């Protein structure tokens, strides 16, 4: 009770809405999932608290592996003993194992100390200093992204020995407290009555309606007639529609479009036909209507939460049969698809033809009599199977649904096609899921966010998709922390509030300690909004130097001060945002006024070193998208071996046009370098030679010729990376560069073509200043070739996951026009051959424009 409030009123705090708005609702499907996943929570929260400490480990501190390990060199290494203001540093080996690495620190401690230890290397876990980050496990030190970091970076890996007891005690701390088929009648409706309808009394009033099976009609659309524009237009009339009650599929959603006719919409409202407990609908219901910005099937299934403003359309569905109706139970289906119906040699390689991409009409009445064939000899044909499937067919869905829950387990790439809105059924989403089940944490975590959009096509609070992100969220603490983060930031849309909020108000149950946590996060983000506001302000009447000091000041208030430091990044949570360096902060002249927090970390050193970027005003939602990609793109790079040295720089939309971004230490524009500035070390005669004296500056003698591999390598990557992403509006100031000569690019607001480039300023520096330098350039043309053949391999996943993003609702990904520009780059119709002539001329285009400068 005197927790189970503050619990509930710290859960309202941090998901950015009350607990009670919940129970307003007086909503049966709301109750029953808030009880049935408060449930699920609480079973994983007590299986927690009964693992071993490894398991444990793996849980808070999930191993962040190089992409070449998941599925020789000498080493220097400091350890210390959590407690100990002592240290030992030691030579080890990148092929050495942690057990050897804490076999070793136990030996030195074991001869300072002047006795022989109890404690075995077995009984420790070594963390990563001042860093939610660990190393553990039986993979040699190379294989660790820390480890990988520090031996490139040219820094000594810095570990502190961590014993179990510790690790449990931690463990302790973060503990929770204690029939349908017989009606043939055809489906009708009455369009009863429209309410607070705005509109031109010029023009007349009708109501198009139509029945969908997610984007496939399952019938002819019907329309009304053409009454009176008024505020409520009273119809009172029958839609009747080519489709029988018998043959209606379990995921069945009627669309509704009110518009103006002499074309202007006005507003759209949808709803499923069998309710979460599969009875058919019956009774008056009220559909608040959504603005039209003509039918919408993809939009949500659940009214608009604004009553009093929305326009409502009064319908009502009659009564089919005297007693209630429900869908056919699996057992019922698998029953009749049982029993159905040889083929000749001729037609079974005609159909080996369109199972190896949209089909003609006789060819879908032979790959569905070819249905037993698919499933035996092309498995992963399903998808196109699914599509010449009649879901207005109760017995061809009936037949259907009898092969897939025979049907074996896709791979994930497969998996990952079937969760389109294209494939509305729950069978075959429930399939889909349990082909994912396989997924690793990591691939888990990087298909996450195409995953939280899968969400908002769903049409009942209660799914395995939910049930699935719930449980590995739960598992695992950092896929908890974004899972957490992306439903967070559409808490303002009001068509998933409902949905995101009831889901982290669930994992907040299986999760107290890490809801404090997420709170703490929330707690910092606040006072940025109110110090950017001031900001924002200020800087209009003030000069920068003047608003600086001002936010400075505002920054070392009590409240501030607690609340900006000591917390986890919401960027990366194995990041701690420890001692806020308010000397170093600032902002940018841009609009919005982002703001530049620092900070630093006695315990962590160089590593703890951090910055974080808070923008408002900004949606950065397509940077995230963009940057998500260009680090699959090296993950894809990195198990081909292939190492572009890349920069995915963290970005995460937080709320309502905010986000942070991951502030890129020791990096500079091309703008800032090229703008040569007298009384500087890099001062060129001529501009071609600024990037290079700048590289030259900050790399001296030996050093500058792998700085010069560090920006052609990079440079090769973000020349595919752009190109095959479609990456306009660049300029000097949106192309960033590294101390260590690392290339790379920020602000991705115009992306899917909204031309390859190359700039001679770039080829200066590949060519070392030499004017003509064929070795070195064709070098760089031959790494760009080889990454860009290494992304069309995989081809089909960024077609997936682009796919995934329509959901998302962004302006410049809604539509298959944009997924094109992806179709074209990694131009995935053609052969290898008729591809690579294509990159190579599309590289030679992309020259003759650069030699323009020349
Ligand atoms: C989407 O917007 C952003 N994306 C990424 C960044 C990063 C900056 C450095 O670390 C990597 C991440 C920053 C922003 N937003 S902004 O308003 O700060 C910004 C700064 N700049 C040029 C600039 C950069 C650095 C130093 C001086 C000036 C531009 C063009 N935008």
């Amino acid at each position: 009770d005197r927790v189970k409030k503050l619990i509930n009123s710290q859960i309202s705090l941090l998901i950015g809405k009350g607990l009670h708005e919940f129970d307003s609702l007086r909503d049966p499907e709301v109750n029953d999932f808030r009880t049935k996943m408060r449930q699920f929570c609480e079973e994983a929260a007590a299986h927690r608290q009964q693992l071993g400490w490894v398991e444990w480990l793996q849980y808070s501190f999930p191993l962040q592996l190089e992409p070449s390990a998941r599925g020789n060199r000498a080493l220097l290494v400091n350890v210390k003993f959590e407690g100990s203001e002592e240290s030992f540093t030691f030579q080890v080996s990148t092929k050495d194992m942690p057990l050897a690495l804490m076999a070793c620190a136990l030996r030195k401690k074991a001869t300072v100390f002047r006795q022989p230890l109890v404690e075995q290397p077995e009984e420790y876990a070594l963390q990563v200093n001042g860093r939610h980050e660990y190393l553990y496990g039986n993979y040699p030190l190379c294989h660790f992204q820390y480890i990988c970091s520090c031996l490139h970076s040219g820094l000594t890996p810095h570990l502190t020995m961590v014993h179990s007891s510790s690790i449990l005690a931690m463990r302790d701390e973060q503990s929770n407290p204690a029939s349908l088929w017989s009606l043939e009648q055809p489906f009708s409706i009455e369009l009863i009555e429209g309410r607070k309808v705005n509109a031109d009394e010029r023009m007349k009033l009708v109501v198009q309606a139509g029945l969908f099976h997610g984007n496939e009609m399952l019938c002819k659309t019907v329309s009304s007639s053409e009454v009176n524009v008024c505020s409520e237009p009273v119809w009172k009339q029958r839609l009747e529609f080519d489709i029988s009650v018998c043959d209606l599929p379990r995921m069945a959603r009627l669309c509704f479009a009110l518009y103006a006719v002499v074309d202007c919409p006005i507003a759209w409202a949808n709803l499923m036909l069998f309710d979460y407990k599969d009875q058919l609908k019956t009774g008056e219901r009220c559909l608040y209507m959504w603005p039209s910005v003509l039918l919408n099937p993809a939009g949500t299934v659940r009214g608009n939460p604004n009553t009093e403003s929305a326009a409502a359309l009064v319908i009502y569905l009659p009564e089919v049969a005297p007693h209630p109706v429900y869908f056919p139970a699996l057992e019922k289906i698998l029953e009749l698809g049982r029993h159905g119906e040889r083929i000749t040699e001729e037609e079974q390689l005609q159909l080996r033809e369109i199972l190896e991409g949209e089909l003609y009409e006789h060819e879908k009445d032979l790959v569905w009599k070819m249905r037993h064939e698919v499933q035996e000899h092309f498995p992963e044909a399903l998808a196109r199977l699914l599509l010449v499937t009649k879901w207005n067919k109760h017995e061809d869905v009936a037949q259907m649904l009898y092969l897939l829950c025979s049907w074996p387990e896709l791979p994930v790439l497969s998996a990952l096609e079937l969760l389109d809105f294209s494939f509305p059924d729950c069978y075959v989403g429930s399939f889909a899921i349990k082909s994912l089940r396989k997924l690793t944490d990591d691939e888990l975590f990087q298909y996450l966010l195409q995953l939280v959009q899968v969400l908002k096509y769903e049409s009942y609070l209660d799914c395995e998709l939910t049930k699935f992100l719930l449980g590995r969220a739960l598992a695992n603490r950092k896929i908890g922390h974004f899972l957490f983060w992306h439903l967070r930031s559409e808490m303002h849309v009001p068509s998933v509030a409902l949905r995101f909020g009831l889901i982290m108000e669930a994992y907040c149950r299986g999760s107290t300690h890490h809801m404090k946590v997420l709170m703490k996060q929330g707690e910092a983000l606040s006072k940025l909004k109110a110090l950017n506001d001031f900001v924002k302000v200020s800087s209009q009447k003030t000069t920068k130097p003047q608003t600086k000091e001002m936010m400075h000041m505002c920054m070392r208030q009590e409240t501030y001060m607690e609340a900006l430091s000591h917390l986890q990044s919401p960027l990366d949570p194995s990041t701690l945002l420890e001692e806020v360096c308010v000397e170093q902060c600032t902002f940018m002249d841009s609009k919005m006024k982002p703001l530049w927090i620092m900070y630093s970390s006695e315990e962590a050193g160089s590593a703890g070193n951090v910055g974080i970027i808070f923008k408002n005003g900004d949606d950065l939602r397509q940077d995230m998208l963009t940057l998500q990609m260009i680090q699959l793109m090296d993950v894809l790079w990195k198990q081909e071996g292939l190492d572009l040295r890349m920069t995915p720089y963290g970005c995460l939309p937080t709320g309502d046009r905010t986000g942070l971004i991951e502030v890129v230490l020791h990096s500079d524009t091309i703008a800032n370098i090229q703008l040569n500035k007298s009384n500087m070390a890099a001062t060129a005669a001529f501009n071609k030679d600024a990037l290079l004296n700048w590289l030259k500056s900050k790399n001296p003698g030996e050093a500058l010729d792998r700085a010069i591999e560090e920006f052609t390598l990079s440079c090769a990557g973000y020349c595919v990376a752009t190109y095959v992403l479609g990456i306009g509006d660049r300029h000097s100031d949106n192309i960033m560069i590294r101390e260590s000569g690392q290339l790379f690019h920020i602000d991705f607001g115009h992306f899917l073509g909204n031309p390859f480039i190359l700039t001679y300023d770039f080829v200066h520096v590949i060519q070392q200043g030499k004017t003509n330098n064929s070795e070195k350039f064709e070098r760089f043309r031959g790494y760009c070739e080889r990454a860009y053949t290494i992304l069309r391999r995989h081809g089909l996943l960024f077609l997936h996951l682009f796919a995934l993003m329509r959901a998302a609702g962004l302006p410049e990904l809604s539509c298959s026009k944009d997924i094109q520009y992806l179709k074209d780059s990694l131009a995935l119709g053609k052969t290898e051959e008729e591809a690579l002539k294509h990159f190579r001329v599309k590289f030679n285009e992309a020259l003759r424009e650069s030699w323009k400068t020349k």
